[PDB]
């Protein structure tokens, strides 16, 4: 396979552009040209690319430098139809966020973040972005006494609230999508997972306007389901974006190419979004990979890994059509009544006095018997594999 | 020190009644008399008990002996003073709820656990519950393609929507509590962290109606921050009950004393809970302590574990207090500028138009200066920890 | 794909006939008469079957009764052609193991545990058994002061020495494999991993006979590479027997079918002994499956799960062919450099002296220019993944 | 309670002078200074000082320039009278290190990292230095197919053995320590744990001048019982260094101050390392701090924090000996027979045939009886807590 822009796969300008700098040692890269970088995507088969106003324009450019750099990025927007779904904020890097931005302790930190983002949100619009993504990746603590929680929420919500205001005032209409991690760089990160975000917003004065932009590391980081919580956010109707790469469970967060960390988990994920209920995906926004090109690569690595991404996703996706297609598998559901999770549980009309007065639910139910019937779960997951495998 | 009825401590019969049937080996301690558990737990100081029908009850007991057991018990809390907080259900032993209760891909089994609950509801109610906690052990899957999780969660929501209505009618005036857990027994559980529950208790029908349950352990098996999860429960004021105890990470379900497991987030927990505003706790619901003792005790190592839940409690209580009040410690916090997160970032009356009008809040903004500045942190928590050694 | 007794797939009676009774419910499944089982195993492919002695014969049986089901067993084993190559002892289920057998603080344990040993020993010999395993699952702790660990270390060995003498002597020839595990049913168990148990070998009075017997999830629970842990064992050569299952890293004992846990994992392991130098295998022994057909399964369920296994196994064993027979992996495996770590890194005859003299391999040495070179890493990665998938 | 030259306290240079550029973000803090480093430090009460050959000297300084420092440097230790117990080698910064050291695919690297590691060696021994710490930080993979395991076992014996002829030719009398990390900065490091290095040292050329340098965090990182990983080392007799830092379960590498992250094992360790055999100590060696004073503080912070590691482990100490002096600790010991371990399973000449011979250790033996005793563990647990908080 090849990807069309109906894929719509995306590649924030951080990724491909990582020097490889890590903790513990000296980049092993030299820097990728914004440009340069829009070329090589549009080549490998990109509809966007996403990026944080540092990523773009160095941090404290002038006006004219400023103004030159996007210039000269819109000509290569445009040359080669790429567009710029999202647009993101750098909260993390400079020194003056070591405690947060919207949270930092220190309040004159907390009115430049929001001015930082405003002035994103305006540059957004300009390159007709709809929603602005919110990595809030200093936001909590290493020690439990030195952050109030509460008092962190609050001022969370302040200024989401008037990112909101700006944004309906300006007729920008954006929308807006928290991204949860649970840790790394802060011991612990507010809106750990992507129930914790979830609920938060809920909490905003315009709700409508919020959702989030939950990444497969950062669930399985706390060895969490991903593909559960998806599930879960798509209830909610709050998944407004996705970020997709692969993680091993429980340690640093490894960024690799999406499918390379926990396959089955990734096939699932893959059968969820496009496998959506009336033949149609489930999931209409951005494919966004948010991964990074292993230190041990050159730049023939970097765009290796690219194409990987989307090789990773078209492969699975592929599999997971085949598999809903195989009349084992339906009859494998049918035994194992998944199907039966939707019917509601009582009846047209049935309320409590109703099941109450059933026998059948209770004074006559034959636990026993209905509790040794097996449900061929393990029969399905051999099926599942089997088709991931290509072995049917 | 000694507990008062105002601590609220409170014990599932469960805990001290586990007879130490682990997934690999027999009970190691017989079963315990309901009745002696009661007078056993008065003595120790507990202002409450708790239980699952079938703790009580043995499933499958007919009207006479029910009735019978019920009564006896009903003494036992005269004679004793003590009371029943909250009730719960038990739907994860009987092998007919292997894949659930609420959300069995069985329609009969989902009928049938409705059917068991309405029925512990009205022995609830008859005992003076004010709440119905609701673990949904057995809610989950080990292979993602066995369980739609969107029509588990729709499932789940419709059953709720249910006792709601019914408690409401018959005027039981409850309260209901979700706890969340990650995983065991399920491979995952449905609604695994404290986040995804309050996050789905918002999308009921009566949701003022609604709360949660976390678990000290149940966070931690994800490697959460229970304390900060707490935190955030508290601020959107879901938390109707809290269940405490111990654990060692992500491993299986340890059920330690409270204090046993993180004692650094035991003791920001009881600080959270009991240094609330205007001196005052921040939360006044019972203090539940739902462990158990390890499989190595007899009846003397039950007893002897269970008054330790007690001691540890109090006995950082009795730290968290100290530590807030000594001057040095408010010098910390003041250069750590914990209580300046409490001023609004905007002043009164300013919203995006004056914030972006301040030069100072941007282009006259010195980040450079203001990111060398320290927080003064680590000496916080230095002074945090010599109090919880008694040190200072 | 089908299955020789080549393959050497074995199982133990425990993992078919696994109840179901986990620590939250009671069993769904009846009981596996052993016979039945060894008919059922040697039908779906299996070429031999191991057993706690208590699987067998009933704790407490008298020696009327154990002789008379030691008969039928053999009979089994003779009608079906079945072998049995390990046999192990249960030193965990019955309460007198609580602190453990070998380590238990109580003297009387530890010699109750090694007569309990020795007469599994003389059954194993009688049955043609060639390795005895030993899983400590009772080893350890609960609390770091209850177990003085070097006193543990010593009765191991105390206990593991006088085990060899006497088969030595009796001239069993038996090996001895120590099976790793990091917790579950103790908070923390000795000899938490395979280089844990590797270097305690090391210290026994007869080495040679010692080796280890590690599982796939026991490793991963731990969030460890089981593939190179594998691979070390090899290198000590101390991999005596190799327990597969699936796991989802950090939390409870799993216990799936081989390949449902971390697939990618599984492949790289299969080709690790598959795929041995010469074409021939770089493992010999048994590949025992010790996994659990899941609790929502029924006898049907049971039997589908066993062959699972074997299918897992032939899938990933094929690909992995497959994979290294591809002359582009032969390609990208070149480029990456992976056979030039074979070569020793000093010249034959070369020593710290000749080294100190090449100005090449430092003072003339460009470490910049070396180190910008890629090693084409994530693709070599991506074309064992496609041939994972069948998409190569 | 302050720290005296007989405790032993090190700290590396690379600790205090981290200037918290993290794997998100720029430096907060400006270089250290190392005369300066070697005075503060002083000053505080360390009596040792370590460093990494690049932590002194920058990466390619000329001759001149590395005399220069030198010189300086040993004038600074003349002055205050420090030392330099230990030396290590960044074999991990460097570009040129990205697929590791001694373990490159490439062989060139290879050859490098073993001439740059002699010539800290001749540095070392001109220092007084007695042990050489290795942490081979960049041996591992991302990947499984990029790294042959025994190949690279093989290359990283080696390159030891060379080390090791060249100190025994030479006369140095350095002993060498290797330091275990499961992970981070490589997916999957060599050498993963305690265990893992201990056995690989066993197979090495001179393995009595071997033995491991284990960090509180790095056994953390896999959820592993560091107190129990130091007490099978001490038993093997290869402890040879300690690493001593704070680490909140698996996920990145935090480096907090030793004591702030599980404050129960860190008890427990100095409980292990000071209340040894005699009275004595079990571990002669320095006690170094391998961590990192967190990216929110200043150099104010920086000198807090290095006190605070002294601080931590002076007031475990302090608790450790009062919980070990106390009568009703001796009794709690007593009735948890943690004695009775140390009390061989055999009497005076008894083999096998005695053991055999003995009906009470079988045949007689009332298991079910044994099996109802407690170990009173908990009670025990609960008095090691109360010393720890300073509350008897
Ligand atoms: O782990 C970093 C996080 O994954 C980051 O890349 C965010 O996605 C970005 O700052 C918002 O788009
Ligand atoms: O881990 C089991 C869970 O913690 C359980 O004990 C519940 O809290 C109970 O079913 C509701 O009270
Ligand atoms: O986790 C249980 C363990 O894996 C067990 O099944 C052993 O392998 C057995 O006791 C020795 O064969
Ligand atoms: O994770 C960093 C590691 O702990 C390191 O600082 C080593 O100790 C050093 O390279 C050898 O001393
Ligand atoms: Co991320
Ligand atoms: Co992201
Ligand atoms: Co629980
Ligand atoms: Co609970
Ligand atoms: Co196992
Ligand atoms: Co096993
Ligand atoms: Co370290
Ligand atoms: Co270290």
């Amino acid at each position: 396979v090849q990807a069309t822009r109906e894929d719509k796969f995306s590649f924030g300008l951080w990724t491909v552009g990582w020097q490889a700098r890590d903790a513990f040692g000296d980049a092993t890269r030299t820097a990728l040209d914004p440009v340069e970088a829009v070329h090589k995507l549009a080549e490998i088969g990109a509809y966007g690319i996403t990026f944080h106003d540092d990523d773009l324009v160095p941090f404290g450019s002038d006006a004219q430098t400023r103004d030159g750099i996007i210039a000269g990025f819109k000509k290569a927007l445009d040359e080669t139809g790429l567009i710029v779904p999202m647009v993101t904020t750098n909260l993390f890097t400079h020194p003056v966020f070591k405690d947060g931005g919207f949270t930092s302790n220190d309040r004159s930190v907390r009115r430049y973040a929001i001015r930082k983002v405003l002035r994103q949100m305006d540059l957004g619009a300009e390159l007709g972005a709809k929603t602005l993504v919110l990595w809030g990746g200093r936001e909590g603590a290493e020690y439990d006494s030195a952050k109030d929680v509460s008092a962190a929420l609050d001022r969370y919500r302040e200024a989401l609230n008037l990112l909101a205001q700006y944004s309906e005032d300006r007729g920008y209409g954006l929308r807006f999508a928290i991204e949860p991690k649970p840790n790394e760089p802060r011991g612990d990160i507010l809106l750990p997972t992507a129930g914790h975000a979830i609920a938060f917003v809920q909490e905003l004065e315009r709700p409508e306007l919020f959702g989030i932009n939950p990444e497969t590391g950062h669930e399985q980081m706390s060895n969490l389901n991903f593909t559960q919580g998806i599930a879960q956010a798509l209830w909610h109707k709050k998944l407004f974006h996705i970020d997709l790469n692969g993680q091993h469970g429980p340690k640093f967060d490894q960024d690799l190419v999406f499918g390379h960390g926990d396959l089955l988990n990734a096939f699932s994920l893959v059968d969820l979004l496009e496998n959506g209920p009336d033949g149609a995906p489930a999931y209409d926004g951005p494919r966004n990979f948010d991964y990074k090109p292993s230190r041990t690569e050159d730049y023939d690595g970097v765009w290796e890994s690219a194409k990987a991404n989307i090789r990773m996703y078209l492969l699975l996706k592929e599999r997971a059509k085949a598999f809903r297609a195989d009349p084992e598998v339906q009859e494998a559901l049918a035994a194992s009544k998944v199907a039966e999770l939707k019917t509601p549980t009582l009846n047209p009309g049935e309320g409590y006095a109703e099941l109450l007065a059933d026998r059948s639910a209770f004074e006559d139910y034959d636990a026993d018997a209905v509790g040794a019937k097996g449900f061929g779960f393990v029969k399905l997951n051999q099926l599942a594999i089997e088709h991931l495998l290509g072995a049917r």
